[PDB]
């Protein structure tokens, strides 16, 4: 349906991206996408050593035939995390491209080009994107304020953060957080984005492998119920309201408040058993505010359909009447 610089660098049917996701992007999560048109990723961290990461990429390739990417999130903890490894398992796999995510990329980005493994990087902020684009990444994810997960600390909705940045980058764009639906992908594509990348919109979908109260949780969410929690900390990250980030916030509110403080609470074991038990307030889960426009759960392959059928008809339907 719609033809982007996106589509044509990557290669997919969709100018529609499934990035980055925590315990959640795993092998159905990615075929589903990948299958469905859009480029997918399966999240490599959630797997738990390089080894394990070689066996999901072959478990999803029994599901799709398609090609998928994989997301690589640069953590800052100061844990043993064989990065290298990491990188070595995806490209020895055959991987095509990489999402990069976090502080200091530029030595995994250019690895990953020294094999052919195209890159793309989110970054929060225009002058990220440029000293990436100086990289060499082969295109850049424009993620905005209302993004799930790690928005930084600029505060820059991507109604105003997109444009910033078509202003000033070369390569093709990716408008990342805050988009749901059609409305959302012409808004993107008018700012000067080539697609979209979207997390909360797919965890709400049925090949999501993830508890159906999660699911649940995210179609009865308003717009407003998100804690950007770790603020004082400079580690600002946007998530599901509940009980876990309400406390959060108030430790954060008393003062004088160190990461050991909250560590146990913001602890990812208990985050992961939010999406495997359903139980939402067990711990810290990444929701975006773009819930507030989902309260439904279809299959992927019709929901990438009929959002750009709807973006389509926008075009067609919409914005052509009040030309004419
Ligand atoms: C459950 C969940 C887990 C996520 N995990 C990661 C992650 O590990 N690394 C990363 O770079 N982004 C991660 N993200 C962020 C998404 O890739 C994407 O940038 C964001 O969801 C866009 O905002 P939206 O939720 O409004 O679509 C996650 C998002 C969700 C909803």
């Amino acid at each position: 349906v719609f033809r982007t610089r996106f589509t044509e660098t990557f290669g997919v049917e969709h100018p529609i991206m499934q990035g980055g996701m925590q315990w959640v992007g795993r092998a159905e999560m990615a075929a589903a996408v990948a299958n469905a048109g859009g480029l997918a990723t399966l999240s490599a961290l959630t797997q738990p050593s390089p080894e394990a990461l070689a066996a999901e990429i072959a478990r999803c390739r029994e599901l799709t035939d398609r090609p998928f990417g994989v997301n690589l999130t640069l953590l800052p903890t100061q844990k043993p995390v064989p990065y290298a490894e990491y990188r070595a398992a995806i490209i020895e796999a055959g991987i095509r491209v990489v999402e990069t995510a976090g502080n200091d990329p530029g030595e995994h980005i250019a690895e990953f080009r020294r094999h052919g493994v195209k890159v793309i990087h989110k970054c929060t902020a225009v002058r990220h994107a440029l000293k990436a684009e100086r990289l060499g990444v082969d295109a850049v994810s424009i993620d905005g304020f209302e993004c799930a997960g790690h928005p930084g600390e600029d505060d820059i909705p991507g109604l105003v953060l997109l444009p910033a940045a078509a202003n000033r980058l070369r390569v093709p764009i990716i408008a990342s957080g805050g988009f749901a639906d059609g409305r959302g992908l012409v808004a993107a594509l008018a700012l000067g984005a080539d697609a979209i990348n979207m997390g909360t919109r797919f965890l709400a979908t049925r090949e999501c492998p993830i508890h159906p109260a999660v699911k649940a949780a995210i179609r009865a969410a308003d717009e407003r119920s998100t804690d950007l929690i770790m603020r004082s900390l400079r580690n600002t990250a946007r998530v599901a309201r509940n009980a876990i980030s309400q406390e959060v916030l108030a430790i954060e509110a008393r003062g004088g408040a160190g990461y050991a403080d909250i560590a146990a609470l913001v602890s990812g074991q208990r985050g992961r058993q939010v999406y495997q038990q359903g139980d939402t307030d067990l711990g810290i889960w990444s929701a975006g505010m773009v819930q507030g426009l989902i309260d439904d759960e279809p299959a992927c392959a019709e929901l990438l359909r009929d959002i750009v059928e709807q973006a389509r008809q926008l075009v067609r339907q919409r914005l052509e009447g009040m030309l004419a």
